[PDB]
């Protein structure tokens, strides 16, 4: 077996008495009164070693340094008084022998704080980066680490039970002029042909419903050689599903119940459900967002039918006046700054004024004061409040006011806590020709299908995303497995035959022989993590991800190759 | 909640009575005085259902078709008289309503026989896979891809109740595990290209310099290879790795969880421990590093039974190594296993017959002389026929032992179950007879044994490595090792495989400045996951068990991969191809 006997940061007083032997490195050394100390590290945190003048691993123990590997054997001993900032904080280990398996050069940055409960001061992450396997010994990222692995885990054990097949979809697949650029792939013994690494694997896992499969899920890695800011990478991971004979209620309730789950096991969070639901249109004119924050109130209020007959030309003639009431007095300065993020946000301007006891001040206080009556109860606004409005084209008036109440909760140093999801649903099938939102194979509502060629702009999907504190972390829809009505949503698009054949032709050909009504939905599961660590970029719950261009400081990654190399695959550098 | 009331194959006698909503596909159609009977499919098999023609459902049954998807409503009763090859045979569906959810055409081959426990006829693979959709609609497919899933939520269920870590690794990485690296070209720089990775070897020996202690991962892997041997573009690999081990600690660990694996998606007991064998004793035994040990017929040696003979060709030969086939070998099948072992680089083959009290056929002249030793060596019984390989021992092992494997199909053996082996203490250098050179058996990043370090520069041919292979039923389906943790030592192996410090920088200089930092002793293996469920299910090819695999050209037919792409963006990478 094994030589050692524990995880380092295993030990408890549970185990004093016992001989132990141990392996791992030495986060700090210490030398106080003649003994000498060394914190000895695990991925199970650290236990106090201690040599003894006498002991035979006395002169080891003086020698080595940080970052050292070891094996430690000795006694469990309680410690005279315990660290409570350590999981070992009440034993230690009376050293007997110390034997030295690996030296270690002086790290880049420190890995030792955290461990010992301590804060970590920040470092260049793409020192970090380079030396990700030296970063990746700090407790933060092994913690964030080992939560994916108990996420995934989860994942599997719920849909399992439900289920859920696990079906590993293609890598090398269809290169199509479709939308967003592939990675692309030589195929060596014909120069001139590519692979196409996929975008998702929303095709292969439509064709599993065909297949009669029922239900299906993966841990699908997803690539997309797009721009590269935003806090994206050149590929991320989506948890990936599909399911047979539902309805929209049907995948909701079955996300909900697997989200709810993952959260238990994995963070011992407990998600009350059913998730709150709002259409698009619902939350558009209450938050100004489909991936609305709801973690603060603050909603928006359309308040236009109110100054229909003011004489304040730029509300009375507006299509909309949407309302905002900040519980607080804000300065000058606090009201130019939202009038900023509301101009930025195509706004024209952002209109204000104090609530007073019995009237407003301030702004457009004079215009207010009519429709004082109703526009207290409509904004439900108290004295000391401040009434922010954006008057303008009814989608920029929700939006620009919408990005206004965000930077208002920082103002206003609102605590945003916990964890609140939210479904959003009934989006729009397209926008304006026509033009689809995701892809081209989500389902038009069914009551809405005689709308499609007379009133396109008005048709609903059966399209839901998932959103979590203000962030879009999944989507998907019902799909069309109909092919004459896929032909007519196509004929609305204006994409010929020819076009289909050529992007669609094999999935299109699928759906002639029986595809079953199916829908689902995929997570972007680097976008959960971090959410769940309240981490600031994806890139803390990824093992060996890119910087933010796009490149890999750790390997070099991209890099040129030998000709020789290229010039076996055909191609060459024009 | 769902319409559906029960998976179609899931209803039994315990439900006659009961009133059920029912999806899936129409298996078959059959018309009888009147009655529609209607086959329906879902993914736990076929159920009857009966329209009757005064039922409201029966205008919607006449149009119904083979392969047309529908919901169906009614009760379950008993058949008059019962199909037992059906799960549901007792029972049927009585129809009170029927709609249809989507038509069909009709397949370009047919997927309800196997539904009925009735035999599958042999369909052209290339069009299997033009329309894999179809094929996957097959009972047997399907059993296929649940196996599958099956096997990595047990791997899960074992190797986080042993404390492993799964950690994903990249796929768009720099440009090690003998063969050539798939290429990306990245865009805003012609000229830098991303490789996918030929395995995460290196990523995870960096999680053990993290110290992350233990991690797994269900790898894919990418490997440009020519294509032969049943070898697919890109495949599957549980991929492990652990620290402060031996060899031991690594075998033991994929023992037993290989026997849960086995336990819990097959219900097959496997022994515990799995045999042994060192590469020195399956080659002398075997003549191959992975053995099938379903059957015997061993081989040996017997050249020092030679020195005085006058047979030349045994007398000057490193080896000579004998086989006793228990049948009388017909002329023509003679000359197929001497085929085979020419093939093999062996300069013949030899043969004779024991009979009674002497030897006929062949080379008994010479075998004659030397008797009483002989069968004490082979063991051979009168009818046995006597089948030799002389040359130098690698050569006449490898020789014989292909002979062995085709004379097994030759003999019809029954060769039954799953016997596995570990193959172990592998030479760190294995000789290419053809280039005149050596080359490593596993990647650089293998330890040599540590009692051999001297012997590196002193008698490389010598140095043992700390490498194993896992075998099943004469396929290598794992291999691993322990690796070099110190930075001194993979310099000084890197040197000894022919690689200065200028391509050692420029192909791992990152590695090497890793294990500068206090590297831990590890080790770890892989699975070859693809092969070891080809194997589990008895599947002749790993594209039975894979959902959406390529031909044995590396092309998809379905999606029509890999294809021309638009100039304009072959424009935009900055590339173009090169004119013959
Ligand atoms: C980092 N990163 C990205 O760069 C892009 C997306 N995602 C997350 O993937 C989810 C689904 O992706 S999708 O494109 O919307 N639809 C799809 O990919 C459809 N195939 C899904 C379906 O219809 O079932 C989004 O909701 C995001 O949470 C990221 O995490
Ligand atoms: C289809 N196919 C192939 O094309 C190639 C390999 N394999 C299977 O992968 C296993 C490990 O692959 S390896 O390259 O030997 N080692 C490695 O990849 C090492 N990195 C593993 C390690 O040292 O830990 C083999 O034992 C086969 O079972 C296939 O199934």
């Amino acid at each position: 077996g094994m030589r050692r006997t524990h995880y380092a940061g295993s030990l408890r007083e549970t185990h004093v008495g016992e001989e132990v032997v141990l392996e791992g490195w030495v986060n700090r050394r210490r030398d106080l009164g003649g003994l000498i100390f060394l914190d000895l590290r695990d991925r199970e945190g650290l236990v106090q070693l201690v040599a003894h003048p006498a002991s035979p691993a006395y002169a080891t123990a003086e020698r080595v340094r940080p970052e050292w590997v070891v094996r430690a054997k000795g006694l469990v001993r309680l410690r005279p008084e315990p660290n409570p900032r350590l999981a070992t904080g009440r034993v230690e280990v009376e050293l007997s022998a110390l034997e030295v398996l690996a030296e270690a050069k002086t790290p880049p940055f420190p890995v030792d704080a955290g461990w010992r409960g301590e804060e970590e001061k920040e470092a260049s992450e793409e020192l970090r980066l380079k030396y990700r396997y030296l970063d990746l010994r700090r407790r933060r990222m092994q913690e964030n680490l080992r939560l994916r692995h108990r996420v995934i885990k989860a994942i599997w054990d719920f849909l399992d039970r439900e289920g859920f097949v696990q079906v590993e979809t293609p890598f090398l697949t269809k290169s199509t002029p479709e939308g967003a650029r592939d990675f692309l792939v030589p195929y060596r013994h014909e120069p001139g042909l590519f692979y196409a690494l996929p975008q998702s694997p929303q095709l292969f896992k439509q064709m599993l419903m065909v297949a009669g499969l029922d239900r299906y899920f993966q841990i699908a890695r997803c690539f997309r050689d797009e721009d590269l800011r935003a806090d994206r990478q050149p590929d991320f991971t989506q948890l990936d599903l599909e399911m047979s004979f539902v309805e929209v209620e049907d995948v909701l309730e079955l996300n909900e119940r697997l989200m709810a789950h993952v959260f238990r096991e994995a963070l011992g969070v407990e998600l009350p459900l059913p998730f709150p639901r709002l259409s698009y249109e619902e939350a558009m004119e209450r938050y100004g967002s489909d991936k609305p924050d709801l973690r603060f109130g603050l909603e928006l209020k359309e308040v236009g039918p109110l100054f229909r007959q003011s004489g304040f030309r730029v509300f009375q003639e507006a299509e909309s006046v949407k309302a905002l009431a900040l519980p607080k007095a804000l300065s000058r300065k606090e009201v130019a700054e939202l009038e900023e993020v509301a101009k930025r946000h195509k706004a024209q301007g952002l209109a204000w004024a104090r609530v007073e006891e019995g009237g407003f001040s301030g702004g457009v206080a004079k215009f207010l004061e009519p429709v004082r009556e109703a526009l207290l109860q409509a904004t439900e606004a108290r004295p000391g409040d401040t009434l922010l409005f954006v008057a303008g084209p009814r989608k920029v008036a929700a939006t620009a006011l919408g990005a206004v109440r965000l930077r208002a909760a920082d103002l206003l140093g609102l605590k945003r806590e916990g964890f609140r999801f939210l479904w959003v649903v009934d989006f729009p099938l397209l926008e304006w020709a026509w033009t689809y939102m995701h892809h081209p194979f989500t389902s038009p509502h069914p009551e809405d299908l005689p709308l499609l060629e007379k009133d396109p702009g008005r048709v609903r999907a059966l399209a839901y995303d998932l959103v979590l504190n203000g962030v879009e972390v999944g989507g998907g829809s019902i799909r069309i497995h109909d092919p004459r009505l896929q032909a007519r949503v196509f004929r609305l698009l204006g994409i010929g035959e020819e076009e289909q054949r050529e992007k669609f032709g094999f999935f299109l050909e699928a759906l002639e022989y029986g595809a079953p009504p199916h829908g689902g939905i995929a997570w972007g599961l680097d976008r959960l993590l971090a959410l769940m660590t309240g981490s600031p970029s994806i890139r803390e719950v990824i093992a060996f991800p890119k910087n933010k261009e796009g490149k890999d400081p750790l390997t070099g990654a991209p890099s040129p190759v030998p000709e020789e190399q290229l010039r076996e695959l055909g191609l060459m550098v024009v």
